[PDB]
């Protein structure tokens, strides 16, 4: 809801990706990377709710979507870890983003929709 | 040499092998005229479709059978078949390659044109 | 609306495919390719509206996507004529249908989400 | 020979040249160590990253540095990079190919596994 969203799509059912862990980081002061939020996709394979306008910040961002225990939970041996996507974020000023992915056992895609508020 | 196919599956991490290609060359009454074809090597490679000579500016369709590919596996596939579509232009890049990764529900198509 | 939906969106820009036109075909019994419909997309990259379930009766269906003359307008030459998605429809019973792409200038991707109402 | 990775460009159907890739091992505490980089060649590819005595079972992380490519090609990026993270297996078969096809905000990577 409002400035982040992550959408994730299964391309071997041809559905959402339900249930899909979703990991956010931002690159602390130090370079290191520090929790921001996390979740899991919907029955629509859409994760709302992560942050808010006031708290996404100017910033480095990492949103790990962890889809091997995805596709393992689906009896699928698959090659990634995760998916990750790193951006920097509201560096000229606030935008709305949508994060989406979308998962084969050996490939992914991620895209990013980003709309002016 | 001046057309190249090549075809990924997703699923597997592998080349797709023994896949069906087609490609047609739009006549002037706006059908399809059959102009070569073959099935993708073990590297999943499709080469010799046609020569310098023959393949004049035009409007292409490369047909690539993927519905008959995952069913061969076993796996209940979306498309009919993927088709690529393409004007050749001799201002370009001598050689195409007709690049395709294939999903179940999902494919995606690039062309890489170079000398 | 209700049970094709195509929704078009733009990897140079992140953003919605706005205005791309969109002609569907249906396979005759001649085996000829038939008009059934056709529309632009919204400003949402969205186009709705297209069929009802009545009319969308099991068949081979194709949805061409108007790729080069969307990017013409935005000053490139792409590859691609159009984007073409052919699929049997409602073999096993009415479905929804949503035909996603996503495009560049030499490369596009496309993908079915497919729901059970 | 077991690690290869290979990078095009969706805007302008070429290979990516001259894109640095930065490949990491985790370490026992979770951290990534170096392990070997380039820059891709004229045709996209970045050969001889490791060998097999090396390239041991364990966690791997490709990053290419896909936000400097858009950059010098004028053309504004999303990503500041895309990675790769993936567990080597001596199980499957001995070769990986990473690729990965660049636009200015999306990407798609495949792993081609084979022998
Ligand atoms: C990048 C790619 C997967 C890797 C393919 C590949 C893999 C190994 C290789 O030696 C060559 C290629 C060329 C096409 C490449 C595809 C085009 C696009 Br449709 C796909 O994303
Ligand atoms: C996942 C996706 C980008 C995001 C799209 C998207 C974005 C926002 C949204 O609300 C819905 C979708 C569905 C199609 C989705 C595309 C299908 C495939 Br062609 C592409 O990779």
């Amino acid at each position: 809801k409002c400035p982040l969203m992550v959408k994730v799509l299964d391309a071997v059912r041809g559905s959402p990706a339900i249930n899909v862990a979703v990991h956010v980081f931002r690159k602390a002061a130090d370079d290191t990377w520090e929790p921001f939020a996390s979740g899991k996709t919907s029955e629509s394979g859409e994760l709302h709710g992560l942050t808010t306008e006031e708290e996404f910040v100017e910033g480095i961002y990492k949103v790990e979507i962890d889809t091997k225990s995805y596709w393992k939970a689906l009896g699928i041996s698959p090659f990634h870890e995760h998916a990750e996507v790193v951006f920097t974020a509201n560096d000229s000023g606030p935008r709305r983003y949508t994060i989406a992915a979308l998962l084969s056992p050996y490939s992914y895609s991620t895209t990013a929709v980003v709309t002016n508020p």
